[PDB]
């Protein structure tokens, strides 16, 4: 019951320390979760959100999704078949989605048994003391303990679950979790939320609805997905408007009750109403912290609600570190598991390294998807005196041919025009999230615009056009846009 | 008529040059091409072999091809349709194919029209003197003189043109031009070669083919596309063979001969018979000089026929330069565009430049494709002591759903153990040609494995396999493959 480190939650940034601590430093690691595979109950398990009902599903069923532009797309290029014989069997999808998360959960099991030091066990972790994690049966800190293990250090890895907003009928409505799960596709749907999670169920829903479906997207503000590239968040608006989704801004959900029928019907705060099959909430993700009973050693939290950590994942306690969601910071994989390595390459390692947080590349798998990394031109125009924006969008020919002539590709360079080096880049189109992983290295790197104009391109590529941009599109002056510099 | 630049080839280096000369540099530029729109008789035309018979109509024709996997895949999503239904309309994807070229060619056209200082002249550029151009009706030096143009400076810029081997029945084949206006899709096809053209046009052909269809392809050599990594020989190998191309290695035609009913009856050396519709023959291209009568200037040839040129594309005679496949080097638009770009800065802008002809970021669009920028592991192997490769192979998850086992995406990195600088990247997978482009960005800034590494992956993507890999697979020390 005597460990080097305890983590508790199975998840991205939980096994990377887990498997690292064990197999680079021969330490002796706990790892609590509440369930070794995905679904109901507690949905994520055993490799984490991602795995489960996060990035891994998701990414399938997104996949899944753009059947419908491959199949209709196609007739530009000489394929006939029949139409009207197409249907999209979502039971289908789910049943492949299920099998092949389990193959990962089963997968992951195998890992904890062929590793000496590293030890799974199940059930809801709490912190006892500074130096005890106590496993209960349930998430009730009054249920019969399981295990009491003694940690050297102690890893808080717990990550998020969805918010569900306290309107009349919110039990009525879903989140991410339960849409993972639905047993039919749902004829109408309201997703309630202007984050990728809303934009990327939007386009799910939209190709596997059975005939005479309808998708609606509600966001409470004026333009979904903040914090992206504008131009990028005015053009998804334009392509899944195109593709059937009913985008409806500045409009909220007051209430919902259960018709006759069992659809739902939405009053928003504006007294508009809807009737939908389904009501899925996307609003936010918030640090699963209620539970770890953190109290019982005075972890401190933040304003917002999460573990507040330093540039090392410490927390206020020494021997307790805090890692991914649960920091409430960027919610994403990759960093949770930067922030895993660099834990352990510090503490086990004796090799200190701070996860950077900025110039993180991400992803939207919107139809068609997003990629980006570093800042948006609003903000680098607040942190530097001279902006230069690089602006590169059409439709690609491809797409002239297919029929989607919609699908303008976007391709967003800003910098600091005081010395060229590239701030952001924005990128809306096929191959987005592909194109801008190696411009993550590039950032990295401190590239100026210089250093992609100079370099040969692919051809013909989408990506070639980061390298075709020599001139500015507009600037920011001390913050303020204009055409031509003085 | 007197210009500041006379290009002789309109194409990928020759327009570059030509806009930038007198755009940038105010200069007076005459371009001479043969043709102003796409097809035979002579299939490359204003704008050059990429946009008429090239790069752009085979990247729109491969698109076209992937819709035979995204339709078989998209069962394992829960699509459901007719399949007995199906059918690849080869004539649907020419005429869109040619209407796009065409559209290019008439804004090319439409660039000449608009901007001043650029002339565009149809006909047989080639050279009189030193400092004179004559465009001809024809190829033949004999054929009527359509203008005589004074030059300061001479770009030569005629790109390539397909190899035919001088076999008994050659007449009844065809190379890369003639499959770009095949009225119909092969049954049976035979693409000979193992370069980016040849596998590139099995995948075109074996989607489009009509049923009880069979595409075959052959290669002299023991395993397809020499130059690229071999990991991603033998797996596009085995995933062309699993999308039911069929692979003759070690075998090359000997002559073809007429069947009664019209189809080509194929004797490889080996003594093997075949049996096809098309015989497509894309074993090289040679840089396209015969018609320059470049004897009249004395410019330098090598015995391959390719524009000798120092490092800023200068030939043997001052005020002659050439650039692009005319000089037999690295056979790609971007890099003729480049060193067109370099030409034009260094002799009009006094702006000493060269163009880099390593770490040049390139792709075959097979199904599945290839991105590679860099040395492979082979030729590293012998320029440094220590070389580490990082590789991960493995079939994506969305290919185990798709029923694409077979689909398994390489991504392998070559280093200088010493110091860890990327030597090279090479990618086989869907996006790859996609993936490789910041790559080679990544390599002119002397990217480090480490900075790979530490970089922040991009999650679920096949390029953060990229940014995942902290321990060399293995090694090579002074030449020699260690485990
Ligand atoms: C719908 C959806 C889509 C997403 N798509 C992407 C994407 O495409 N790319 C991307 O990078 N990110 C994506 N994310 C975010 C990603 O899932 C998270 O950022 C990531 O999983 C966080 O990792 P973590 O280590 O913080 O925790 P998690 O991976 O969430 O792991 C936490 C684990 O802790 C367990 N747990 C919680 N409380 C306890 C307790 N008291 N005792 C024991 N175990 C406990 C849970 O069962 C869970 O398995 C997505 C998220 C969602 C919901
Ligand atoms: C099937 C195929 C696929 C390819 N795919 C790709 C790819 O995906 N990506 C890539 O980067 N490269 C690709 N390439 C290579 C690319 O097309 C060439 O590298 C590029 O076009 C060379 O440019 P250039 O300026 O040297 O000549 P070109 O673009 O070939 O232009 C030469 C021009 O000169 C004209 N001409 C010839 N002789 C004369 C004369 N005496 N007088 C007047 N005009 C003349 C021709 O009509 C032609 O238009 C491909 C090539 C082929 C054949
Ligand atoms: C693509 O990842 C996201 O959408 C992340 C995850 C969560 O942290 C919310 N979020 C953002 O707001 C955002 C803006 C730009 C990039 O990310
Ligand atoms: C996609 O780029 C290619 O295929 C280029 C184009 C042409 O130059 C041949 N080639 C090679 O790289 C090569 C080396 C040895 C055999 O082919
Ligand atoms: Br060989
Ligand atoms: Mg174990
Ligand atoms: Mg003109």
């Amino acid at each position: 019951k005597a460990f080097d480190l305890v983590v508790i939650g199975a998840g991205s940034g939980g096994l990377e320390a887990g498997w690292n601590a064990a197999t680079l430093y021969g330490k002796r690691v706990a790892v609590v979760d509440v369930q070794t595979s995905h679904g109901p109950p507690f949905y994520a398990a055993l490799g984490g959100t991602c795995v489960n009902v996060g990035c891994v599903p998701k990414k399938l069923m997104v996949t899944g999704a753009q059947y419908m532009d491959h199949l209709r797309e196609s007739a530009g290029f000489g394929w006939e078949f029949d139409g009207s014989s197409v249907k999209a069997n979502w039971k289908k999808l789910i049943a492949a989605k299920n099998e092949a998360v389990l193959d990962i959960n089963k997968s992951y099991e195998g890992m904890f048994n062929d590793t000496e030091g590293l030890d799974f066990f199940l059930g809801w972790g709490s912190l006892e003391s500074k130096n005890v994690v106590v496993v209960r049966e349930t998430a009730d800190p009054k249920s019969a303990v399981k295990e009491r293990l003694q940690a050297d250090h102690i890893l808080l890895a717990t990550g998020s679950w969805p918010q569900m907003p306290a309107i009349p009928g919110i039990e009525h409505c879903i989140s991410s979790n339960e849409a993972f799960y639905l047993p039919e596709p749902p004829r109408r749907v309201l997703t309630v939320g202007g984050g990728f999670i809303s934009v990327e169920f939007a386009g799910i829903f939209n190709a596997y609805k059975p005939p005479g479906g309808k998708v609606t997207l509600c966001y409470r503000n004026n333009l979904i997905l903040r914090g992206f590239d504008e131009t990028i968040r005015e053009e998804v608006t334009k392509q899944l408007t195109a593709n059937g989704i009913e985008i409806m801004t500045n409009e909220n959900p007051a209430k919902v009750s259960l018709n006759t029928d069992g659809s739902k019907h939405v009053t928003f705060e504006s007294g508009k109403t809807l009737d939908v099959d389904v009501v899925m909430m996307a609003i936010g993700r918030i640090p699963r912290t209620n539970d770890l009973q953190l109290g019982n050693v005075g972890v401190k939290l933040t304003p917002k609600g999460g573990v507040q950590v330093d540039e090392f994942s410490r927390t206020n306690v020494p021997n307790i570190y805090a890692i991914g969601d649960i920091t409430d910071r960027l919610m994403l994989t990759p960093v949770a598991i930067n922030e895993g390595a660099a834990l352990v390459d510090t503490v086990f390692g004796n090799k200190p390294r701070k996860t950077d947080h900025t110039r993180v590349a991400s992803a939207v798998f919107s139809i068609p998807p997003i990629g980006t990394c570093g800042l948006i031109e609003e903000v680098a125009a607040k942190e530097f005196e001279k902006v230069a924006v690089y602006m590169s969008s059409f439709t690609p020919l491809m797409h002239n041919i297919s029929g989607s002539k919609y699908k303008k590709f976007v391709a967003k360079i800003v910098t600091n025009h005081s010395d060229g080096t590239v701030l952001g880049v924005h990128l809306l189109g096929d191959g987005a999230p592909e194109i801008i992983q190696a411009v993550g290295v590039c950032l990295r790197l401190n590239a100026k615009i210089s250093d992609f104009y100079n370099t040969i391109g692919v051809h013909p590529t989408s990506a070639e056009e980061l390298c075709s941009m020599r001139t500015p599109s507009y600037y920011y002056v001390k913050g303020e846009k204009m055409e031509k510099l003085p």
